[PDB]
């Protein structure tokens, strides 16, 4: 099988998608973390970073960079895709309002203090007003467990993940979606996913203060 | 068939990626320009927006929002995707750098004047000592004339409009990229992508003064 390998640093960042997909699949993993310039620099150095930057994972051979690319490698490849050419469509269009909010979020612990509040009011507003009401609308228009195909698709991991960063933002956000409650609470217990949110897995810690020290150095 | 309608402002952004690849298909579209906030909040009202945003293609019956989403499904469905799920793992690595570097030369028109000269420098840095040498590589390791599974992909259009991007940017840039070089005229010679390159095509034109004004009422 060959456990793939995964480069990046000791951060959720952009790789944690990759992450949360991959235990999702159950499939084990394998991880380099770049601690040092040195590592990053020595990294970048043996020529398999195609544009210099990571998320980068070794897995059938690639040195497949880009975080999309390799999300969208692993799905395909684990089955976590959909059936066909519409309910991808679907999914795309599910997975990148998903990621997009979370780097609204993101941003929050990385702009000018003197404008946080600000975004933050933002990022509120758009999360209840925006992409919350959009998920719930599609669990409420078929009523079924999963987002896409009633069947276990790589949307629903990543729906969770949001909803985690969301609970970890302002879980009062959460309140008001009955389904997306529901959701988060099959996803989570799904083995797979349970045994990464359990502690003692890949799954990083959020940043902020001590962890902004910390990219102060390298991130 | 059905012609797909694609709704966003008179302007490449986003959408300019669609319309290249739409036209490289040979397949004709509709196009509604959001010409006023009205035009803009008209459509939102009609609630098919799925995160009341733009782009947005109307194409078997589905209200498709996403750029990548939209991109992707035109992908599959023309057969501009690649033949397997190794060669859209390097479809896809090679068209998010692609869509990278493309914003980060967006930017260049957005930035603060204070900053424009360095973010300028970076760009030019990094397209000379990291997208084109990359490109290059690709192009220079198997000598054919399409950068993957040697027929006519997606990324070939999107380096294309890369390529024309830099050439408006600062056109000494290529100057030292022949394969690349020899890829843009290839390219550009196909039927297809010639006829929308022809004046009096969808493509939009480069922002900047004239449309930095327009934006500051809608955009
Ligand atoms: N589009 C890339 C972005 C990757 C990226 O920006 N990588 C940064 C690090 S981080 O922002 O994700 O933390 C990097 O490697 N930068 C190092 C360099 O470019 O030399 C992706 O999504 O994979
Ligand atoms: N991730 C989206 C981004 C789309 C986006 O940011 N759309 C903006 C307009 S623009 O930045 O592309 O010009 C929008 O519709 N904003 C209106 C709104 O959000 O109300 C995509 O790639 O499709």
């Amino acid at each position: 099988s060959g456990k793939p390998v995964l480069h990046y640093f000791n951060a959720r960042g952009r790789m944690e998608c990759i992450r949360f997909l991959l235990a999702a699949a159950g499939v084990e993993f394998d991880e380099k973390f770049i601690q040092s310039p040195e590592d990053l620099e020595k990294l970048k150095k043996d020529g398999n970073l195609m544009f210099d930057q990571v998320p980068m994972v070794e897995i059938d051979g690639m040195k497949l960079a880009q975080t999309r690319a390799i999300l969208n490698y692993i799905a395909t490849k684990y089955d976590l895709y959909g059936k066909d050419m519409k309910e991808r469509a679907l999914i795309d269009m599910y997975s990148e309002g998903i990621l997009d909010l979370t780097e609204m979020i993101m941003q929050l612990v990385i702009c000018p203090p003197d404008q946080k509040e600000a975004k933050t009011a933002l990022a509120k507003d758009r999360t209840k007003n925006r992409y919350l009401p959009a998920f719930e609308k599609v669990l409420k228009s078929h009523g079924q467990d999963y987002l896409v195909g009633n069947k276990l698709t790589r949307v629903d991991i990543h729906l969770l993940e949001l909803l985690l960063y969301v609970e970890e933002f302002d879980a009062s956000l959460l309140t008001s979606f009955p389904l997306l409650k529901a959701f988060k609470s099959r996803i989570s217990s799904l083995p797979n996913v349970k045994k990464f949110l359990q502690p003692g897995s890949q799954r990083k810690l959020p940043m902020d203060a001590k962890q902004i020290e910390e990219a102060r150095k390298i991130f």
